[PDB]
């Protein structure tokens, strides 16, 4: 109920789609000129942002302490325009909840708000071949295209969809301390 | 971009969550104290909608000339507060769309929206071993739980989500005549 509702303020407010060489993303703006991406998204020195060209001036691809993939990358706009401040949204630690949104938005699937259920600490998880950690699992949604997406309850940002199999989702935990 | 909104505002204003002995859907109120189910939900005298029985005075299977089933079940609800009446939105025939919304909103799945893309007459379906007529096709959605669910494109409601196989997923065109 509440959910959708701050799940759309959010994607109107701070979401754009992305599309990189490698597909087409959702993608969501933390704070000033620095936006997150799934890192197989690898985002070159230019991307088409909402249809229009935008230089990326860095990209930050995340590791935890002994250098295991966080399947996150961090871009720094070549944009004038900053976004709206949403540190405060997100999660400071891995989190589980009962009941959680998916938001995607892109050309394909514009607009597309999931309910995805239970959301669970899975942690280390051999995804696309490549060991990664600090994952979140859910049940239920899982095409290409969908990667980016943004997982929420209500007054919080959880995760970023990177991957899945079968029935079964999996989102980079999205931490509040990767952000400065 | 429009067409989620049309569908929030339709939901919001016209939709409800609906258990029958059969399951959970999502149900559609048309005018009046009429409102549509896929015929598979099998509404009994008493059905619990948002939580809470209401009776049903008369239930309506809907069949074409030659008698097929048309998967849909209009429900006259004992209730006294009317249905804001949304006949004006209901498509006059079969409609084919480039693109569309599936709108679903049960305990299970709430808030959900779904982007699935080209809907084509696909006409006649053997749809759980039942001749079925008048069905829209779809790729991409196709759970149980999902039933009833609105299938929209911008100022228009055209169907009721009725079955799928695979990616597939099919409505029950939701047509003007069938209100009166
Ligand atoms: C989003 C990005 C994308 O679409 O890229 C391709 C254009 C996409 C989303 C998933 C696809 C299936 N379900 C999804 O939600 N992500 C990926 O494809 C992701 C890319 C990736 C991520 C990290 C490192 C390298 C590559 N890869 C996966 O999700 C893979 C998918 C895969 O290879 O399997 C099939 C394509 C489904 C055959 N999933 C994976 O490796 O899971 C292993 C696994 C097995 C059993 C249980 C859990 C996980
Ligand atoms: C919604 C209602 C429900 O959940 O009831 C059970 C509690 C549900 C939605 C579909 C399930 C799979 N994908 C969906 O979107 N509907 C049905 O289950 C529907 C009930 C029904 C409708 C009409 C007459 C009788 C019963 N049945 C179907 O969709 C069946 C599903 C089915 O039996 O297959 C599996 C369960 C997937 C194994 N679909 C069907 O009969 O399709 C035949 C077909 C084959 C190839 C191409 C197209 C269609």
């Amino acid at each position: 109920g509440p959910a959708f509702e701050f799940a759309v303020a959010m994607m109107k407010r701070n979401s754009s789609t992305v599309k990189t060489e490698y597909g087409e993303f959702t993608m969501l703006g933390i704070y000033d000129r620095w936006a997150v991406l799934p890192r197989h998204a690898k985002p070159g020195p230019t991307i088409l942002m909402n249809d229009q060209e935008v230089g990326v001036l860095d990209a930050k691809e995340l590791v935890d302490k002994d250098g295991a993939n966080l399947e996150l990358t961090l871009l720094k706009l070549n944009r004038n325009e900053k976004f709206r401040d949403i540190r405060g949204f997100l999660a400071k630690e891995e989190v589980e909840v009962n009941e959680a949104v998916l938001a995607i938005n892109t050309s394909k699937f514009p607009n597309m708000y999931i309910p995805v259920g239970q959301v669970t600490e899975y942690g280390f998880l051999y995804l696309g071949g490549t060991p990664t950690k600090r994952m979140l699992m859910y049940n239920f949604p899982t095409r290409a295209g969908q990667c980016g997406g943004v997982l929420m309850s209500t007054g919080k940002v959880l995760g970023i969809h990177v991957g899945g199999n079968g029935h079964q989702g999996f989102s980079a935990a999205l931490l509040k301390h990767y952000f400065n």
